[PDB]
């Protein structure tokens, strides 16, 4: 009668082949999955 | 009895306050009027 089951947690895929299953952690000591090509992100503010 | 002059060739201002009369040389010793604020610029290629 109402048989039941438990999953592990699911693990994402960093950048150098690394996994994890924690967003913050796995980036702080992996990077992101693509790299990107540059040093320098631009941004602009409209407002007060 | 008529009216004539010549006008002298005109300067054209590159970057760091360099000012000549040649694209090719002026870009080739002084650099351009706004620098790219990066290191990269990223070709796509779309053909046989």
């Amino acid at each position: 009668t109402f048989e039941t089951r438990i999953f592990d947690e699911p693990e994402l895929e960093f950048g150098d082949h690394h996994h994890h299953q924690d967003p913050r952690l796995g980036l702080s000591e992996a990077g992101p999955l693509q790299t990107f090509l540059g040093d320098v992100i631009k941004i602009g503010v409209v407002g007060n």
